[PDB]
């Protein structure tokens, strides 16, 4: 829960994840990566299921880091999708997508995938607006000047109805060689009407111009028992356009 | 290397992988899963980089299991994409995609993703033919009556030229409810002309009819040093059509 997630987490690479869980399902914090084109802290935002099922399954959650701070710009964003498991050896088991901004020629090679285990020991104008994917889903987002993404997601498919809060990050200083703009965001599939004990992260890049698009891959993690943890995470791809 | 890979491997779930690596980059064997809708042995086929680099990096490889045998049909296929790392604690580090045959309505929810670590210590007619993806790549495949897939792959993109061998598996007895047919295959990016020290696995489903498709997700693993292992694997999606 909130008390369970809030705190400092360490992964198998030596990265440090500092997070506060809000009563409302918010995740806010800083990420410090021991590997890659990274240095010092980066802002992270995400969501978690603030009312997980009480059958001993984990708590679905997700979060995004855009790899830009005052010192470094790696023209990339990672999203982690996973579940928090509580108790004496508390864990956040995740899968992650790392998208780099690329030319359209290199887009097929844009996205790394991996797994991280966390333990408690050891432009703006372009993106802001309404987007529509091939499923009929609607993504309403405001890009902040500081790399924030905030808005609501409405899915035409799955155990979803009405709007869900979304938070994420984008590279607010993309390279100006015609590369896309790396970004990601999370929805926890809980609102006032439904709780699907799950969270999706989208990792992708915004491409501008006459046919602007946001090309993404996503991870959907469900809260599971440890028995079913191997079958907790769906993967897919969504293409968003500004026209339905 | 061939000698390093050949043998019995065990993962964190208690599954057993028995494999023979051929001198030609072939992987053949049986998989026994400790979890899921699986019992007894299932055929596996795949490929590996038979000429990895000698800078200490792992050896790219992948393989497929279609979850059909004489006792069980789970209308699914898993592809593992990873690298073999040799020495005293030999490992195969993988990511996997498990695609289930679904209706078009449920296709968005068809594919699971995970990671497995292995240690040495504990529609035949529809599919057969030429397929083209959105990148301009060409996939030529023969589906065997037994769930085999064999053929060649020619990629319009990446560190690739001419044909590469492909092997894989499909559900040779999907359900009679309009679901797609689960399948997967592997290409190791080595031929007589090029070695890209990498292997791709496609996991997906064949949908038949007037606009037949193979909808896939893929994992591309490069051989890396242990320091670069975190950045070894690309993920994407390819749609293949007959046109």
């Amino acid at each position: 829960d909130q008390a369970g997630i809030t705190g400092t987490w360490y992964n198998q690479l030596g990265s440090t994840f500092i997070v506060t869980a809000g009563a409302d399902g918010a995740l806010t914090g800083t990420y410090e990566s021991a590997v890659g084109n990274a240095e010092s802290r980066y802002v992270l935002t995400g969501r978690y299921d603030s009312a997980p099922a009480t059958d001993g399954s984990g708590t679905a959650l997700g979060w995004t880091v855009a790899w830009k701070n005052n010192y470094r710009n790696a023209h990339s964003a990672t999203t982690w999708s996973g579940q928090y498991v509580g108790g004496a050896e508390a864990r956040i088991n995740t899968q992650w997508l790392l998208t780099s901004g690329t030319t359209e020629a290199n887009a097929w090679a844009s996205t790394l995938v991996g797994h991280d285990t966390f333990t408690k020991v050891k432009d703006q104008a372009g993106i802001t607006g309404t987007w529509y994917n091939q499923l009929g889903s609607t993504f309403i987002v405001t890009a902040g000047a500081d790399g924030a993404l905030t808005g609501t997601y409405v899915t035409a498919r799955g155990n979803a109805e009405s709007r869900y809060v979304l938070t994420g990050r984008y590279d607010s200083a993309p390279a100006t060689d015609g590369s896309g703009t790396a970004l990601g965001w999370t929805v926890a599939w809980k609102n006032n009407y439904r709780n699907a004990h799950s969270a999706t992260t989208w990792s992708g890049q915004y491409v501008g111009g006459a046919e602007a698009r946001i090309n993404t891959q996503w991870l959907l993690t469900s809260g599971t028992t440890e028995a079913n943890a191997w079958k907790s995470t769906l993967v897919g791809c969504d293409t968003f356009t500004k026209v339905k």
